[PDB]
């Protein structure tokens, strides 16, 4: 955990053998695998990057999304990309987390409740715990009184070479 280091390796070696018609597909198995949260240097790849006016650029956005975007940025452009999984959820939601504590050290949960279209604390309170925390993403505290996440320690999502 790195584990994502590993996993970046076994994609980055694929995408550089495989047809650019797997492409694609490796794309959402990306977007999909629980271990992954850094999308940069796969996005980097010429081979990706090649993607752009073909039948599969709407993937080659997909990507980009992951690597750059919030879940407000899915919302966005959620007609003009393909419909995600409950997994890709998820990991969108996560990322959305990971560039908030990058800004922020202290995460008031009102915003988190908007950015991550969660209704009440316990929802979020369960995301951050049993999700967030559980994938080894962030570390921090939660703090019920005052409605507060402090998370000095998260992932970052433009790990890069
Ligand atoms: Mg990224
Ligand atoms: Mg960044």
């Amino acid at each position: 955990e790195q584990k994502q280091a590993e996993i970046i390796d076994q994609l980055v070696k694929r995408a550089s053998t495989c047809k650019s018609e797997a492409l694609g597909p490796l794309i959402i198995e990306a977007t999909s695998h629980p271990s992954l949260f850094a999308f940069s240097e796969i996005l980097a790849l010429p081979n990706v990057a090649q993607l752009e006016g073909t039948t599969d650029s709407v993937y080659l956005d997909l990507l980009r999304l992951f690597a750059h975007g919030t879940w407000g940025d899915y919302k966005c452009n959620a007609t003009r990309l393909p419909h995600l999984s409950p997994d890709q959820i998820l990991k969108l939601k996560q990322l959305t987390v990971l560039t908030l504590a990058e800004s922020n050290k202290v995460l008031p949960y009102d915003t988190l409740m908007v950015e991550l279209d969660v209704s009440n604390v316990r929802e979020l309170e369960d995301f951050l715990i049993n999700e967030c925390m559980y994938a080894g993403i962030v570390r921090g505290k939660l703090d019920q009184l005052k409605r507060c996440f402090e998370v000095p320690f998260a992932a970052g999502r433009d790990l890069r070479p």
